[PDB]
């Protein structure tokens, strides 16, 4: 019943936890090894005003270069797994094959899943974390382009074929939902389009069914060609916040809630349930949501392995009083019920603690979308802003432990609950890149130093987990 007290003996022995990052937002050595741009070195680099700071991830924290320090952190840490990225560009500078396969990028993946095997980590390995090669988002406009389709399963194919002999859980996609609003509605994240130089009307909805269909290719280029002689799994992480109805007992925003949730998950969620999108999605959307072909939906019907859930904060929901996927949702978001708010702000003011929120995201998940197997991808909180502060204080992270006691502990609950939850992955292992708010948004579990070489130093969360989770 309480939350501090939790532990991996409450959990099955093969459980899973682990931490997690991103290529762009640790590994730095941005034009080392033979790395070519992504659409963020680009926005980092020539929008350096969408950037709080004006920072980018040309160094980051280095895991290109301190792999083997994170690999030593790791072991330390005790945790079963680590969540990472493939770069894209790393691997193939150009995007498509023509531009050339780099071995020396290959040869840094190797040597990570090497470090991380030979101390009994498991590598789990999403391909695509938002780094689109700015070739092919010049040469045809990215995800915006049907052609990114064909090519990404390229790119899948070398990575099953380089890594899958030891890599066995594979995710196609981290978080499209925020890759294609954040894009292309807000315009605040890379490629930065949508606030023809954008219109956050069409293009999020294009860009989705291409995410979706290149999700969709990659799985079953997995499935026929690489699952029997590899034996391992392939699905994707999804972007969720726990949408709840203003008023508990008004029809309207139990209806704005779940339209919510729709516009969010849905989108992406019923088309590899069902293959087709949320109907509510095609009633307000209407023509500017592209339909499948039958043969689209067969290949997106039932295509993963697994879901993986990325859970955050919540939110209050409520009916709304040219054309945007922001006003399509039909909503208005609200914090307070009546100046009490849904929970406590994190070091982020859009960040609401509300543990249970994890809860009825994997609840809802199963009920809605009957997913037989769940990890939890990501979960984890910001420290306050602070540059006061000495290590020791800073490494105190008092909320963050709080943070992942009662998430993990709901996860659990979710899990007495009927929900196949197979592990748990906090983010992050490091402090790193937060995209558009640079390096002052820390989610680490180890604290980076960043005025000494990135050094880093677990935090009290980190010591805990270890302790509570070897
Ligand atoms: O906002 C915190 C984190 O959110 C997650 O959805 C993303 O996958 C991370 O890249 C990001 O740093």
């Amino acid at each position: 019943n309480d939350a501090t007290r939790i532990s991996r003996s409450d959990f099955p022995a093969d459980f899973i936890m682990g931490t997690g990052s991103s290529a762009y937002q640790i590994e730095g050595g941005a034009r080392d090894g033979g790395r070519g741009p992504s659409i963020w070195d680009t926005f980092t680099h020539r929008r350096p005003d969408m950037i709080r700071g004006g920072t980018n991830g040309d160094v980051a924290v280095d895991s290109y270069h301190l792999y083997k320090e994170d690999v030593n952190i790791l072991k330390n840490l005790g945790l079963d797994a680590y969540r990472f990225s493939i770069s894209w560009s790393r691997v193939l500078p150009g995007g498509r094959l023509s531009g050339g396969v780099n071995k020396e990028g290959i040869n840094y993946y190797n040597n990570l899943i090497d470090g991380l095997l030979a101390n009994g980590i498991k590598p789990f390995v999403t391909l695509f974390h938002w780094d689109v090669p700015q070739a092919l988002e010049d040469e045809y406009g990215g995800f915006l382009s049907p052609r990114i389709v064909d090519d990404f399963c390229e790119y899948a194919e070398l990575c099953f074929w380089e890594f899958g002999d030891r890599v066995k859980h594979w995710m196609t996609l981290n978080e499209p939902w925020t890759f294609s609003v954040h894009g292309y509605a807000t315009g605040l994240y890379a490629p930065g389009r949508g606030r023809s130089t954008g219109n956050p009307g069409t293009e999020p909805y294009w860009v989705t069914h291409h995410l979706l269909l290149a999700h969709a290719a990659a799985v079953e280029l997995y499935k026929n060609k690489f699952q029997r002689g590899q034996e391992g799994q392939i699905g994707i992480s999804h972007a969720t916040q726990w949408m709840e109805p203003w008023d508990e007992n008004s029809a309207s925003d139990v209806e704005a809630a779940a339209r919510a949730l729709d516009f969010m998950l849905g989108w992406f969620m019923e088309p590899i349930t069902s293959g087709d999108y949320p109907k509510s999605m095609k009633k307000f959307v209407g023509s500017r949501l592209p339909k499948f072909s039958p043969e689209q939906s067969k290949m997106l019907k039932g295509s993963y392995d697994f879901v993986g859930l990325n859970y955050y904060t919540a939110s209050y929901v409520t009916n709304a009083s040219n054309f945007s996927y922001n006003t399509d949702i039909h909503v208005t978001y609200e914090t307070d019920r009546n100046g009490v708010p849904i929970g406590p702000q994190s070091g982020s003011d859009w960040l609401l603690i509300y543990p249970e929120g994890i809860r009825k995201i994997l609840v809802y998940t199963k009920k809605t979308y009957n997913v037989p197997l769940i990890y939890v991808t990501e979960n984890g909180v910001d420290d306050v802003k602070n540059t006061n502060l000495t290590l020791s204080e800073a490494r105190k992270d008092s909320m963050r432990l709080k943070y992942l006691q009662d998430h993990i502990f709901n996860v659990r609950q979710a899990m007495n609950d009927g929900v196949n939850v197979k592990g748990y992955f906090a983010w992050s292992l490091l402090d790193n890149f937060e995209w558009g708010e640079g390096y002052g948004v820390r989610f680490g579990i180890i604290h980076i130093d960043y005025n000494d070489n990135f050094a880093r130093y677990p935090k009290d969360s980190a010591v805990w987990l270890m302790n509570s989770f070897h």
